[PDB]
């Protein structure tokens, strides 16, 4: 928000206005990433980012300490490396790189649509990296009617999300990918779970209002009530949601899951790639941004 709008205080006492990512401006597959360029706490255009910028971006803007990025930084710059050919140093090229399928980025996310999801032919591709209002409202129907999920919630969100792009992906296509994607869930619980109740570290509950929010406007809800958490949200959180998630019960079982959908995952570990291996061609679609309503400065 704007620097005298006080609306970050006592949380955040230096935020910046929203500013809409232009057609020419980088964004990513990650809300998160994507909600900080439109900040400017990162580079707006989302090019040329060091680590201790993003480690700086998202311990004082977002509650988020250094060590919940350790590994997400280290995988970053492992595919910067693997799609533009050579060591990006402490400079990632820029943000829509992490939509390179099958590496970082993942099948059955909540928000955004496969890789080839939905294709007539085994050469298309689409869009991997946008926030899809579609998708989305796929995970948000699991919890329709609500205003608080659990760990069980999430679980189940994650499996409707690996039944539908398993479904619906071009044959030979869906890979699933649980370490990644819950470390993501996790990330949902450590920024929107509703610390203004008094057991959330025990028992986080995610704020849907807030998760649509930030997902939907990539921008943070402080006009929902919303702020950074404090003391910053630390990588043993992250990983304890992580595992509680997949720990949860199935009471609902979509089907066409793929094998070993349901029970626990293995930890997320470095990426790595052949240097033989070509990487596959990025979408190349304009970045998102919200248009219903489209947002101001303090949004
Ligand atoms: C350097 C730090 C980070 C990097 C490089 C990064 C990178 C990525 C990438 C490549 C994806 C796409 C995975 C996919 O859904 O296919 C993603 C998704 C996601 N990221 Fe980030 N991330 C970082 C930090 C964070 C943090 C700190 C949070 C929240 C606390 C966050 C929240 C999310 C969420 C919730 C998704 C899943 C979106 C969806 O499935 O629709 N990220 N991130
Ligand atoms: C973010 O950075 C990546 C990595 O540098 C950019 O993707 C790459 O963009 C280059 C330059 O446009 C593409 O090279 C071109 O390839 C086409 C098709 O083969 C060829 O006709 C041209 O001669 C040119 O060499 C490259 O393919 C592409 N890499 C991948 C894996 O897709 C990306 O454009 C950047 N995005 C933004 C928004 O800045
Ligand atoms: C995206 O952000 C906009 C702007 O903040 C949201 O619309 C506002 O919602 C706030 C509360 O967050 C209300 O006080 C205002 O009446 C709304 N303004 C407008 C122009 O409608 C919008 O709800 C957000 N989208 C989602 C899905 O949360
Ligand atoms: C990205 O641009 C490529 C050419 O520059 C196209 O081959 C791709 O299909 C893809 O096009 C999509 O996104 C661009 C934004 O750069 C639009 O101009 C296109 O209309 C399309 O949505
Ligand atoms: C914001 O400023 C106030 C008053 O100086 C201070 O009490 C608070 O600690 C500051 N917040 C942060 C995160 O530094
Ligand atoms: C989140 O973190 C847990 C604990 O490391 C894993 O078990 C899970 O697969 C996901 O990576
Ligand atoms: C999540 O899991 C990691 C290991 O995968 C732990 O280091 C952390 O304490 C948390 O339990
Ligand atoms: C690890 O940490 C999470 C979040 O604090 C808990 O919900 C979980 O029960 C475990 O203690
Ligand atoms: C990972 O951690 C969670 C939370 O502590 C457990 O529920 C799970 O059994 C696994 O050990
Ligand atoms: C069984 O219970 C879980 C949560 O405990 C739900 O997510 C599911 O929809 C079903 O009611
Ligand atoms: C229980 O819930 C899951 C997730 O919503 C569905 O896949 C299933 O059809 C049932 O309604
Ligand atoms: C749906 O079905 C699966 C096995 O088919 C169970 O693991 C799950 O708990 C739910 O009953
Ligand atoms: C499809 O398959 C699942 C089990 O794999 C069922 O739970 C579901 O009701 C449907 O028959
Ligand atoms: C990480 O591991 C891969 C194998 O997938 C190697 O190809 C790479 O060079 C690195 O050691
Ligand atoms: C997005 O742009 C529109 C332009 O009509 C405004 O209505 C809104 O305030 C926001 O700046
Ligand atoms: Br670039
Ligand atoms: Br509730
Ligand atoms: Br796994
Ligand atoms: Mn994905």
């Amino acid at each position: 928000q704007e620097p005298g709008s006080g609306i970050g205080y006592p949380y955040d006492n230096n935020t910046l206005p929203y500013v809409a990512p232009g057609p020419t401006d980088s964004r990513a597959p990650c809300p998160a990433l994507n909600a900080l360029a439109n900040h400017g706490y990162i580079p707006h255009d989302g090019r040329a980012i060091s680590r201790e910028t993003l480690q700086n971006a998202f311990l004082n803007h977002m509650g988020i300490a250094n060590s919940v990025i350790e590994l997400a930084l280290t995988n970053a710059f492992v595919v910067c490396e693997y799609v533009t050919g050579s060591d990006c140093g402490d400079s990632l090229v820029n943000l829509t790189l992490l939509a390179e399928p099958h590496a970082f980025e993942h099948d059955h996310s909540f928000s955004r649509k496969d890789y080839k999801q939905g294709v007539a032919n085994s050469n298309d591709f689409i869009d991997n990296r946008n926030f899809d209002a579609e998708t989305f409202q796929t995970s948000l129907d699991v919890v329709a009617g609500k205003t608080h999920f659990d760990y069980a919630d999430m679980n189940e969100i994650r499996l409707q999300r690996e039944s539908l792009s398993n479904e619906l992906d071009f044959p030979g296509w869906f890979t699933e990918s649980k370490p990644i994607q819950n470390v993501e869930s996790g990330f949902i619980f450590a920024l929107v779970s509703d610390f203004n109740l008094p057991d959330n570290d025990e028992n986080p509950l995610v704020r849907i209002d807030w998760w649509k929010y930030w997902f939907t406007n990539e921008s943070f809800p402080y006009h929902l009530g919303w702020h950074p958490p404090s003391p910053a949200r630390e990588i043993e959180f992250v990983t304890s949601a992580s595992s509680a998630v997949l720990a949860a019960s199935v009471t609902s079982t979509p089907s066409s899951l793929p094998s070993g959908a349901i029970g626990p995952g293995a930890e997320a570990v470095p990426l790595s790639f052949a240097s033989t291996m070509t990487p596959f061609l990025l979408a190349t679609n304009a970045p998102y941004y919200a248009q219903d309503p489209t947002l101001g400065p303090n949004d």
